[PDB]
């Protein structure tokens, strides 16, 4: 049997659940009959990104309609979709193409999860759970519900739950202290930077085996820069509300996972509107999309020398901004060090 604590066992079973992986794919409208979990390959996903990149270019620059039709057929043949009784939409709308780029970001993590699940499991001397936990190469520990660490994090969750996102409540079910192998090391150089903060990152539960084993990562070279609001970086938030939405939970499936990572922001290049950033201005270390609401700068605390913006949602003086909430983007995988993983319970108002 498993040597791991119960909360951690429940966590492993949850991130490796095969049924959740299928639900995710059915939701992206993939045809599970033509495209089973075992058919997914990284090369396949790379080519799909390239196709999306080309079609995105042809829509923007007014390429032939025959070109867009050809690219659409190749995309749907590479990744079989099931639209039921409706006709398949062409990749001729920039919003639809963005939807598809997002689907691929998720398929990248689902592919990692399935590969690990089917890997070296022959060992009979270890419980299946213990075997899959080791595959994550991440030390996971339960944070004592009554310690100072946990108090601060629960304060951060309670105070930063936005006004317009109150279509649900949030209950912190469990807090885990996580330390990915070799991560503290690649992050060392950035401890020299100032403006290091504890920020939020939400994602589907189906992405967590991939996130824990490979860490958070930027979209590959093939992905269009357009598929992302501020370019190809790693996104974070300071309001639990904003990130919580990327968890994709519902009344039917209320438990979500969310990360707190230490991010080396340094001098932020502040923006009020989207900008498909490629080059970062000299002297800048990250991007900060300015929002209408942000935590009260008055209440900001420190946790191991890292700033925690746990203040209550206060309205900032900027009005000429498109964003409702702040967004932080780093363009280097080494600029983040993950710290905690929270198990949240979304209580939907009914
Ligand atoms: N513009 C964003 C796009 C994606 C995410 C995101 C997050 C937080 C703040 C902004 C964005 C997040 O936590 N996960 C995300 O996946």
């Amino acid at each position: 049997k498993s040597k791991l604590a119960k909360p951690i066992q429940d966590l492993i079973k949850m991130i490796f659940d095969v049924e959740s992986m299928k639900k995710a794919m059915v939701e992206f409208e993939i045809d599970l009959q033509k495209m089973p979990l075992g058919k997914l390959s990284k090369r396949q996903i790379q080519s799909a990104y390239s196709i999306l990149n080309e079609v995105q270019q042809a829509v923007s620059d007014g390429g032939s309609e025959s070109q867009i039709l050809d690219l659409s057929n190749r995309f749907y043949t590479l990744i079989p979709h099931d639209f039921g009784m409706k006709k398949p939409p062409l990749l001729s709308n920039l919003e639809y193409i963005q939807a598809k780029v997002q689907m691929l970001d998720n398929l990248l993590d689902i592919e990692v999860a399935y590969s690990l699940l089917r890997g070296g499991n022959e060992d009979g001397d270890k419980d299946p759970i213990d075997i899959n936990y080791e595959k994550l190469r991440t030390d996971i520990k339960v944070v004592d519900k009554d310690s100072e660490e946990a108090k601060i994090i629960k304060q951060y969750v309670k105070n930063t739950h936005a006004a317009t996102h109150n279509a649900y409540d949030l209950k912190v079910v469990e807090i885990f202290r996580i330390e990915r192998e070799g991560e503290s090391q690649r992050y060392k150089p950035f401890k020299q930077l100032h403006n290091r903060q504890l920020l939020w990152h939400g994602s589907r539960t189906t992405n967590f085996a991939g996130i824990l084993s490979q860490g958070l990562r930027i979209a590959p070279p093939e992905a269009p820069v357009t598929g992302y609001m501020f370019g190809k970086g790693i996104y974070f938030a300071d309001m639990v509300s904003k990130s919580a939405n990327y968890c994709h939970t519902s009344q039917a499936d209320p438990i979500g996972l969310i990360l707190l990572g230490e991010v080396a922001l340094g001098n932020m290049y502040e923006l009020k509107n989207a900008s498909h950033i490629t080059k970062l201005p000299k002297g800048k270390h990250s991007v900060k999309g300015l929002g209408k609401t942000a935590p009260d700068p008055t209440a900001t605390t420190t946790l191991d020398g890292v700033e925690v913006p746990l203040g209550n949602g206060i309205s900032t003086g900027i009005n000429d901004t498109c964003l409702l909430y702040n967004e932080y983007i780093v363009y280097d995988v080494a600029q983040v060090n993950l710290k905690y993983l929270l198990k949240l319970k979304f209580n939907y108002k009914t």
